[PDB]
């Protein structure tokens, strides 16, 4: 119930299954090393964890071997990229660094 990492398969599975089968509020950052927008959206998670405690979010490093074709598989076009998930569907897409987006999405699904 807070940042998460996400480095194998079976981890990267076992997320996605909380968020779409289980219902449970989850949030899935795709990020990498070299991404220069992630180096201050990395932080701004950090304290929005704490903003909304009961919010997962599954950090994931799209260089990771192990989930390297759970990312080919999600037609994952840029980094950073945030997948939001509320009642078990997707609520949001946002591609790109766009904190706005990211912060009136927690507030609005996970209030």
């Amino acid at each position: 119930n807070g940042v998460v990492l996400v480095k194998s398969e079976e981890e990267f599975i076992n997320a996605m299954s909380k968020a779409q089968d289980g219902s449970l509020p989850s949030v899935f950052y795709f990020t990498a090393a070299w991404c220069g927008p992630c180096r201050f959206i990395s932080p701004v998670i950090v304290e929005l964890s704490k903003q909304y405690p009961d919010v997962t979010t599954y950090k994931v490093d799209i260089d990771e071997g192990g989930i390297s074709n759970t990312i080919s598989k999600l037609n994952i076009t840029a980094v950073p990229t945030l997948h939001f998930f509320k009642g078990g569907s997707k609520k949001g897409e946002v591609v790109g660094a766009d904190v706005t987006k990211l912060k009136n999405l927690m507030e609005q699904l996970y209030k």
